[PDB]
């Protein structure tokens, strides 16, 4: 059940689909982005139809709205990206196992462009040219990490298994999440973007 | 969606269901185990009914049925754990982030034998305070692979021009597999808990 919003893919898994400047879904996501990048310039607007990687995202959605006895399980977050691995996320989406990791050993997203912006995370390439992804993220129910976390800590430690869905830096106003788990993450547009 | 031999969990999404001997499931798995182990004897063989796991795994197991060229893409393999891994295991299955390194690594992920014997080694079923060894029994999907490396923290690629392009799982010896490796979360389906003693 691939989403309406998609475009036919001649029956193929994978596509990444360059957006149209100035139709609804481009202004959307470029919206996001200039909430705190509005210095940068976007050269495109890519959306990422990876059927694979959307199908493992959905079944972990429809799971963690069933555990949360709630939905608002998903949160829009952006992940800066070197060159050299949007190829691997396009296809593979996050791996723990690939910077600071003061909040655990899992796979951060920023609530601010801006903070994915950094060079530290969105390395320029050969000409200057930026990747950051905007990422569904299953953040569910969430607590302040700390260094050396593998997975979220239990909500109650009268039960240890029954853990957290995520950590963020700081729970009343949140600036990251990080998450511990393959298929908690969709990248869903990737933007190619210059200081 | 889950499967119809699974008893009843009311609207529970996890069980665990202790087998009798004589009925055939029991039966194929203590084989399976004293094929090669038959010097330790079975305490019990719970079969685990975690339907989370289930989904997640059978998810991955049609999407490389889809992406492999009609290959058998499971094997049913055995994972010794410690007692204190147990419950985390049976409710969230193998997190390659808590393994151990092996003895001889051919990459950073989770561990899984051919053979009962590997994991009845102390090393991987560390007896509990009351000498209870504990192996899993466990569908895993292998699917293609090549001979692992220690440097992996993902299976390598089939095509080094084509680095997305990845084998499922690694092994020990293409040749003679006696241990695969996989580096993905929902890989492994924990099926069955064996409790075993010398
Ligand atoms: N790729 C990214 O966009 C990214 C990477 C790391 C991020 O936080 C790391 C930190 C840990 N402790 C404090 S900052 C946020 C975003």
């Amino acid at each position: 059940n691939l989403p309406e919003h998609w475009t036919d893919m001649n029956h193929q898994l994978f596509c990444m689909v360059q957006l149209e400047p100035g139709q609804s879904e481009y202004n959307t996501i470029k919206d996001k982005f200039t909430r705190t990048c509005s210095s940068y310039a976007i050269e495109k607007i890519e959306r990422i139809q990876n059927a694979f990687l959307w199908q493992s995202y959905q079944v972990k959605k429809r799971q963690m709205d069933i555990k949360n006895d709630h939905k608002n399980n998903e949160r829009l977050l952006f992940h800066g990206t070197d060159a050299d691995s949007v190829p691997y996320v396009n296809q593979h989406g996050f791996n723990r196992s690939c910077n600071a990791v003061s909040y655990g050993k899992g796979t951060y997203f920023a609530v601010d462009a801006s903070y994915s912006a950094k060079d530290t995370y969105s390395k320029p390439d050969s000409n200057g040219r930026k990747h950051m992804y905007v990422v569904r993220v299953l953040t569910g129910v969430f607590t302040k990490g700390r260094a050396g976390l593998v997975t979220p800590p239990p909500k109650n430690p009268h039960n240890p298994t029954d853990l957290f869905d995520s950590v963020t830096n700081n729970t009343r106003s949140p600036k990251l999440f990080v998450v511990f788990f393959d298929n908690q993450a969709y990248p869903e547009y990737l933007i190619t973007f210059t200081a």
